[PDB]
């Protein structure tokens, strides 16, 4: 009973100012610059990046607990709604607890899947569930293993702050357990795709209280709570739900930049007969598949890393079976504002860059003048580069051998850089007054920058011959 006159328990709370749609918000990073496009030389290739702005906004209900085989949050715990909570390290409230009812979502129990907890508390709650669980085993004695509810999530990685909203997990976690090299994808060197195999066995639901005062014991006056920490910035919450099980986390990382990564990757995953593409096969060489299992009942720090995805597969699947006997650890939960008893949701909002790319393979041109006459060639193309605006800039370049007699069997190669475009070859036979007045023995326009563009002419002044193969 404070002099502030907000003495009644149900009064303090119900009369507590705040905005649910904020008190639990995680306004991400605030980026404001980059460059719409960029090419880059790295080995016998030409990299083309593109920088688009993206804004992934999400409002989660399903919050992931940090210390999987460890930290303990449960149906009843009362946690203030502050930033600590968001970082999976929520402050906690401990006052005298009046009885409550638990209920597990386990199958074939609708009607008898509910116990009471005379003294809401971890050990208490846990044990209860324990007894609850077993009781099931009893009703289902010829079954020791039942499938687990798998929830799939998946996405490439552009930022901690990005993958962190997409998959809905503390970014730190991934950065340690899966070991992410952000700055490598941030520079489009590495391309990462993370897998989210949330294994579910069941949950536990704490029956909603008609009123707050129905939780704390009468001896608990709202003012002790205003004291425990509550405020317009600490609206207490009750864990309305907890889901138990684990989570398989695969990481598909690579060094390529061939636009067909997410492609190859997905093809690989879904294991579609397209994954036998020679191109894919190459993108696969430069890729490492790491898969770990968090949550519980699984040798901590365990981990896999195979170039053969088949190995990642056995992992996942062999983690579907959910033993009813062995302990199931907490991995997800959903609290509720006492006051309005509405579901408490987090506000992840952030802008990030969407890297996009393609790779170009170098090539050279070989000329074969096994001709019974004299000829001059004219090879010209454009080298591409990108300005600060992300615009193409066509630098026109020509072979210094252009406009020059070449006799019975000549030989030369013309090294073209992987950023070569508008490639046109053209051999003109020298029967006439001058260049623009000779007959064309070959003239291919916009030739493709193949491994090798070989132009070979042959023939008689009168009866010329020519061809051009590609690799």
């Amino acid at each position: 009973d404070i002099t502030d006159k907000n003495q009644s328990i149900d009064s303090g709370i119900s009369s507590l100012s705040y905005n649910r749609n904020e008190v639990l918000a995680s306004n991400g990073d605030k980026i404001e610059s980059f460059v719409p496009k960029e090419g880059k030389k790295a080995g016998n290739k030409f990299i083309v990046v593109e920088r688009q702005k993206r804004s992934l906004t999400t409002s989660p209900v399903d919050i992931s607990i940090i210390d999987s085989v460890n930290d303990r949050t449960y149906p009843g715990a009362l946690q203030l709604a502050d930033k600590a909570l968001v970082e999976n390290r929520p402050t906690i409230l401990m006052v005298k607890r009046k009885p409550i009812n638990i209920n597990i979502d386990l199958p074939g129990l609708k009607g008898e899947n509910s116990i009471k907890v005379d003294d809401p508390t971890y050990g208490k709650v846990s044990g209860a569930i324990d007894e609850l669980v077993s009781k099931w085993n009893e009703k289902y004695s010829s079954t020791h293993t039942l499938p687990a509810r798998t929830q799939y999530s998946e996405s490439m990685v552009y930022s901690k702050s990005q993958i962190s909203s997409a998959l809905n997990v503390n970014a730190k976690v991934l950065e340690n357990s899966l070991g992410v090299d952000f700055n490598a994808v941030a520079n489009n060197e590495k391309k990462v795709m993370i897998l989210a195999y949330k294994q579910i066995f069941y949950t536990v639901s704490a029956d909603l209280p008609k009123n707050p005062s129905d939780l704390f014991d009468d001896s608990v006056t709202f003012n002790d709570l205003k004291q425990k920490g509550v405020s317009n910035e600490a609206p207490p919450l009750m864990v309305s739900n907890v889901a138990y099980g684990r989570t398989i986390y695969v990481k598909l990382e690579t060094t390529s930049s061939s636009k067909d990564v997410q492609a190859a990757f997905k093809a690989l995953i879904k294991n579609t007969d397209i994954k036998n593409s020679q191109q894919y096969k190459d993108i696969y060489e430069n890729s490492s598949f790491t898969a770990v299992v968090l949550g519980g009942d699984a040798q901590e720090h365990n981990k896999v890393v195979t170039k053969d995805f088949d190995e990642i597969r056995k992992v996942i699947k062999d983690n579907a079976t959910f033993s009813t006997k062995n302990p199931a650890y907490p991995i997800s939960y959903t609290s509720v504002f006492l006051k309005d008893n509405s579901v408490a949701a987090v506000h992840n909002k952030t802008d990030y860059i969407e890297t996009t790319s393609t790779e170009y393979s170098k090539g050279k041109i070989n000329l074969d003048h096994s001709g019974a006459y004299v000829a001059q060639f004219e090879v010209a193309w454009d080298e591409v580069s990108y300005d600060k605006e992300g615009n193409e800039v066509l630098t026109h370049k020509t072979w210094d051998g252009n406009y020059q007699d070449k006799t019975a069997h000549y030989s030369t190669v013309i090294p073209l850089e992987a950023n070569a475009r508008n490639i046109r070859i053209k051999a003109r036979e020298c029967t006439g007054l001058a260049w623009e007045w000779w007959r064309d023995v070959i003239s291919e326009y916009d030739v493709p920058l193949t491994n090798n563009i070989n132009v070979s002419i042959w023939g008689t002044t009168l009866y010329p011959g020519s061809s051009i193969t590609y690799n």
